[PDB]
């Protein structure tokens, strides 16, 4: 009846929400999934895509990942990620006071990048381990 996406990691799970058309940026350029879309795999790079429930729409910022859907079935197994709800500011003021101090005289770029998907990794490993102990 519908679509049901879900986020998946190489250290953990993240979780699964449902959809009606996924629109995001692909290989070829463009890419669109959606719940009866025929069971195919694909590959994504480093970005965010717009998932389309119904009536609201949900942009997630996951790195570097394949996706592949199969009867309203999605998995994205993606080496870190993050949802723009579950951020936080001093996440924001951490990962800009450490960035800085990684050019200043450490790696360039590059090692923004890397502790970039580290601590995404990191989050959802948390909030997957956790997510409710009663």
């Amino acid at each position: 009846m519908v679509m049901t996406v879900r986020v998946i990691a190489p250290d953990k799970t993240v979780w699964d929400a449902p959809a009606e058309e996924v629109i995001l940026p692909s290989t070829t350029g463009q890419l669109g999934i959606l719940s009866n879309h025929a069971p195919l795999l694909t590959a994504l790079e480093t970005g965010v895509m717009r998932v389309r429930q119904d009536r609201e729409w949900v942009a997630i910022a996951l790195m570097g990942g394949f996706a592949e859907v199969e009867n309203n079935e999605v998995t994205i197994l993606v080496n870190g990620a993050e949802r723009g709800d579950t951020i936080d500011p001093q996440e924001a003021q951490q990962t800009l006071e450490i960035a800085e101090a990684n050019l200043r005289k450490a790696e360039g770029a590059r090692q923004k990048i890397e502790a970039n998907l580290a601590l995404r990794r990191a989050r959802t490993r948390v909030e997957a381990s956790n997510t409710i102990s009663s």
